[PDB]
DNA sequence: AACCCGGAAGTGAG
DNA sequence: TCTCACTTCCGGGT
């Protein structure tokens, strides 16, 4: 199961708002509220130990080059999706 | 600190 | 066996 899909799933469920949430969902900008908590949930999702935010965020950086995600410059823990799930699956 | 960066190479899963 | 999508490590930067 893919990082971008898992991120969209958490964003779609207000139960996870203490981990991650939309900042401006019209612009698809999201905030990682608890980067360590988020990495822990992701490692759990993939059934593997020793996942960290340093490691998860590296995986997010690969998405920059794939034009799936951009960092919001100078705004800590703020990112945006450049694509919808439909668009990513194309 | 706590986060952000992208190259290089390693690896679970299917 | 082979590919994919990360994972792991790194040396930096902010």
């Amino acid at each position: 199961r893919l990082l971008w899909d898992y991120v969209y799933q958490l964003l779609s469920d207000s139960r996870y708002e203490n981990f991650i949430r939309w900042e401006d969902k019209e612009s698809k900008i999201f905030r990682i509220v608890d980067p360590n908590g988020l990495a822990r949930l992701w490692g759990n999702h993939k059934n593997r130990t020793n996942m960290t935010y340093e490691k998860m965020s590296r995986a997010l950086r690969h998405y920059y080059k794939l034009n799936i995600i951009r960092k919001e410059p100078g705004q800590r823990l703020l990112f945006r999706f450049m694509k919808t799930p439909d668009e990513i699956m194309s």
